[PDB]
């Protein structure tokens, strides 16, 4: 309930309220708050701007990734530096070949944060553009490369460490001359999930769902059944992303469990698979005891685009929830079919409040 205020107070026509809602939503923010946080990084204030990527990449949903990969475009140097940070925290291949571009900034300290980001991403294709940023004027910019060719670590940087050990001047021959005296990924990381550390179990989960490969799939599943609700709910979100509908039928039991969050993430998974399956627990999440899976359940419905939600969303429409009911407006204009027309013409006449002020914005939309 301390969510929702930051929410309404991002689109505040004051600078000074939308930078306290954009600092705040990086430290409590959650998945409610992407979508305006995305439109925030549109804002006039380059302060807001910066936070906002800055929140997008802590909370770490891959519905920013397009957007913060245009905020790698930024007119302030220090906003295009959070969206790089922003999408190496996120992990989505799709940021590699920009941040590549990022790494060569006019700016020294957004050198540093794209050469940081697709280390943290780890794909292959940035070790021969980190390799030449190792030549790179600035030494803390090639000091950053080297530590983003260590993270990667496959064989084509022992590649290309022993050409520049062998043939290489400076800064990059002093690199690869030390990672020779101290010196696949996705088999490492399903091991990992069975570890008897918490935190390793955790990064194993956030690790399988970035990569996204399908393998993945059933040790992730077993991960829903694990003894903290934090590798419950990173397995659950892994899984969404991953997108194999094997998950669907243990994700519908992940929506009955203990931990609200871990049914948070059940329910956003569910509807990034679009399995019609999850439209009837889904619909019965809608009464749940938390705001937050409440809001979840409205969402999921709408990507799963399901007229069986219909009426429930209607029910929705008068949550206590000031954003489940913003949720539900937003769910039936997805669904969006004749039904839905029906419904909130009835709600135009006959409705009080939000539930009325909705029915009327949705009949002036859909008018030509
Ligand atoms: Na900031």
């Amino acid at each position: 309930e301390k969510v929702e205020m930051y929410i309404k107070n991002l689109q505040d026509d004051s600078y000074y309220v939308r930078r306290a809602a954009a600092y705040a939503l990086g430290k409590i923010g959650d998945e409610r708050a992407v979508e305006p946080l995305i439109k925030a990084l549109k804002d006039e204030d380059a302060w807001v701007r910066r936070a906002a990527a800055d929140a997008l990449g802590q909370i770490g949903d891959e519905r920013a990734v397009e957007p913060l990969i245009k905020a790698l475009k930024d007119e302030d140097g220090w906003v295009r530096q959070s969206a790089a940070v922003a999408l190496g925290q996120i992990g989505d291949e799709r940021a590699v070949e920009p941040l590549i571009k990022a790494l060569k900034d006019e700016d020294w300290f957004v050198r540093i944060a794209a050469a940081f980001a697709l280390g943290e991403i780890g794909d292959e294709r940035a070790v021969e553009p980190l390799i030449k940023a190792l030549k790179d004027e600035d030494g803390w910019v090639r000091q950053s490369a080297a530590d983003a060719l260590g993270e990667i670590g496959g064989e084509r940087v022992r590649a290309a460490m022993e050409k520049l050990a062998e043939t290489g001047t400076g800064f990059a021959r002093k690199v690869a001359v030390n990672y020779l005296e101290t010196h696949e990924k996705v088999e490492m990381y399903i091991k990992n999930l069975q570890d008897d550390s918490m935190p390793v179990r955790y990064d194993a989960a956030d690790a399988l769902g970035k990569i996204g490969d399908e393998r993945a799939v059933e040790p992730l599943i077993k991960a829903l059944k694990d003894e903290d609700p934090n590798v419950r709910a990173s397995a659950a979100d892994a899984l969404g992303k991953i997108g194999d509908e094997r998950a669907v039928e243990p994700l519908i039991k992940a929506l009955k469990d203990e931990d609200g969050y871990v049914r948070f993430s059940a329910a956003l998974a569910l509807g990034k698979i679009g399995d019609e399956r999850a439209v009837e627990p889904l619909i019965k999440a809608l009464k749940d005891e938390d705001s937050r899976v409440r809001w979840s359940a409205a969402y999921a419905l709408g990507q799963i685009g399901d007229e069986r939600a219909v009426e429930p969303l209607i029910k929705a429409l008068k949550d206590e929830d000031w954003q489940v009911r913003k949720a539900a407006a937003v769910a039936l204009g997805k669904i969006g079919g004749e039904r839905v027309r029906a419904a909130m013409e009835k709600l135009a006449e006959t409705g009080t409040g939000f539930a009325r002020k909705v029915a009327v914005n949705y009949l002036e939309t859909h008018k030509s």
